[PDB]
């Protein structure tokens, strides 16, 4: 699995500010857009875009605050980065896209589409965000580990001052070791401690047991949608998983119209990170069949 980022830079202006973003590929066709989340980058997708690339435009930006994009001193709400992936999308002049996204991305990505839902050819997804109704039901140190995350006491100094979001939580969510290389290349964007905002307020923003309400009910609403859009769809998932369980999995692919699910063997959360071939090759041949 290859630990190094070879694409060229390439910037926008978006709401004043300046958004880095991968693109390579054939312009005369459809784009596919990847978005990533919380503690990633376009980084999270270097070994499935070269996959893609060869017959489709792939575009994967960095959210505001993170990878390589500017990071202003902001709240970093998901209303926000809302607002700023919509006049992302809007600076590139995308008309119609398919859709590549995981975790915090998928949260976009879903709200995105069913307000644009003409302009959504496909939706691939893994490991993405919906409500969570309960913390008994979480493992007994991942319970204590973002209860204590959601706090602004022990939660910063955690995940601000010590960093364990991206020296610990981030790991823990890929089945094989990840490299220190890897590891690098996540700690980038954050070693001024000042910079790991964002990696603390995604975590406060979860939709755990009615809070937030506004994440929740927003969350709700692009689920039903979900179920009701006849768009095509791809859901990878893995065992054990972490957002997505097999079971819920298997469930989903049955119950949403249009939805080939593929198993990619052993995987917590950073599928990507696991089985990055057969995500990417997978994509490309449900590409070239929509
Ligand atoms: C999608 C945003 C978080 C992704 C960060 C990657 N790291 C992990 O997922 C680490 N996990 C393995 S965890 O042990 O911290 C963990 C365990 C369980 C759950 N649930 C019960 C959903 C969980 N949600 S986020 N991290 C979790
Ligand atoms: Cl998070």
């Amino acid at each position: 699995i290859g630990t190094g980022f070879p694409f060229d830079p390439h910037y926008v202006e978006v709401l004043g500010e300046r958004m880095h973003y991968v693109d390579v590929g054939p312009r005369d066709g459809t784009p596919v857009l990847f978005l990533h989340g919380n503690p990633t980058s376009s980084y999270v997708w270097r070994n499935i875009i070269p996959h893609v690339a060869p017959t489709h435009r792939c575009i994967a930006p960095d959210l505001i605050g993170m990878g390589k994009s500017d990071k202003p001193d902001l709240g970093y709400f998901f209303d926000d980065h809302v607002r700023f992936m919509d006049a992302f999308i809007e600076a590139l002049g995308l008309e119609e896209v398919v859709l590549v996204i995981h975790d915090w991305g998928s949260a976009l990505g879903f709200h995105w589409a069913k307000r644009n839902p003409e302009r959504v050819k496909g939706i691939a997804f893994m490991e993405f965000i919906r409500p969570i109704p309960t913390w008994d039901e979480w493992p007994e140190f991942a319970r204590e580990t973002f209860q204590a995350f959601r706090t602004t006491d022990v939660g910063r100094k955690l995940i601000i001052d010590q960093n364990v979001f991206i020296e610990g939580t981030l790991p823990m969510g890929v089945v094989r070791p990840l490299t220190e290389v890897e590891m690098d290349h996540y700690r980038e964007p954050f070693l001024n401690p000042v910079d790991r905002e964002p990696l603390w307020r995604f975590p406060n923003e979860l939709p755990i047991a009615g809070e937030p309400a506004n994440i929740v009910a927003l969350v709700e609403e692009y689920m039903d949608w979900l179920h009701q859009s006849p768009v095509p769809k791809l859901l990878f998932w893995g065992t054990p998983g972490v957002l997505i369980p097999p079971a819920e999995a298997a469930r989903l692919a049955k119950s949403l119209p249009n939805c080939k699910a593929v198993d990619i063997g052993p995987g917590l959360n950073l599928l990507q990170e696991d089985n990055p071939d057969l995500i990417g090759s997978e994509i490309a041949r449900w590409l070239s069949t929509l």
